[PDB]
């Protein structure tokens, strides 16, 4: 029986979330395309899902998949971006999701995408335990005092109504998939700019694990078949906001 990490979020539950009244059990797109791709596998992968986080904010990804390297957990199923500091200490599948950042602004400011936002000084915005906050910090120098973590869409939407003289920011630096559900129910926002990295989700096992082979042939077969639409389907619609 495989011990399986699962990020035991608090906001955009779309993607995961523990099932009220349990400790194991898990509902969402990521669990949908895990247990889809599992059973494409000839053989049986019993696994039991174990919930990462303190349960009051959303976890460290990053410290999620290090639960693997140390034995805690043999994988870790969620929304986890496939980043360097990721893939040099565990082995994630191909991606099942498409990802990558963009900036949130207000329409009508000085920001109008990433360079706009580096040439500045405003506070930004990224999600509690993201690994954009190292992005943002190490790849494109931005002062950790520019950084602002916020947990839940509320709180985005708080901090760029408030703005950057009230304690907000100028704009949120997040994942494309967690700022289109944001936008939907928050339409005085937009994306600015273009989206300028693009990092799959993948699912995480120890390093050589040929789960990770696997896998990636499984989202094969899940892509062609039109499984991987019709459970984004199930969870992701959203009232477009134009
Ligand atoms: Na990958």
């Amino acid at each position: 029986e495989l011990k399986i990490g699962v990020p035991l979020r608090v906001s955009y539950k779309e993607f995961v979330s523990q099932i009220r009244g349990t400790e194991n059990m898990f509902k969402g797109f990521c669990i949908d395309v895990f247990t889809a791709a599992v059973n494409l596998l000839p053989y049986a992968v019993p696994v039991k899902f174990i919930p990462y986080g303190n349960g009051k904010e959303n976890p460290s990804y990053t410290h999620m998949v290090e639960m693997i390297t140390t034995g805690n957990f043999d994988g870790v199923v969620g929304d986890v971006a496939i980043v360097t500091n990721r893939t040099k200490i565990v082995d994630f599948t191909q991606p099942y999701a498409a990802s990558g950042l963009v900036v949130v602004a207000p329409g009508g400011t000085p920001i109008k995408g990433i360079e706009s936002l580096r040439e500045r000084d405003d506070p930004i915005g990224y999600q509690v335990g993201s690994f954009a906050e190292s992005y943002l910090r190490n790849e494109l120098n931005i002062s950790e005092s520019r950084l602002v973590p916020l947990g839940t869409p509320e709180a985005y939407a708080k901090a760029l109504k408030d703005g950057p003289s009230k304690g907000g920011v100028a704009a949120i630096v997040d994942e494309r998939p967690y700022v289109e559900l944001f936008l939907s129910s928050n339409c005085a926002y937009r994306i600015v700019g273009q989206e300028f990295t693009k990092s799959g989700w993948g699912f995480a096992f120890p390093r050589d694990s040929p789960l990770a082979i696997d896998l990636s042939t499984a989202i094969l077969e899940l892509a062609e078949n039109g499984d991987l639409q019709r459970i984004h389907d199930k969870w992701l619609m959203k009232n477009a906001c134009t």
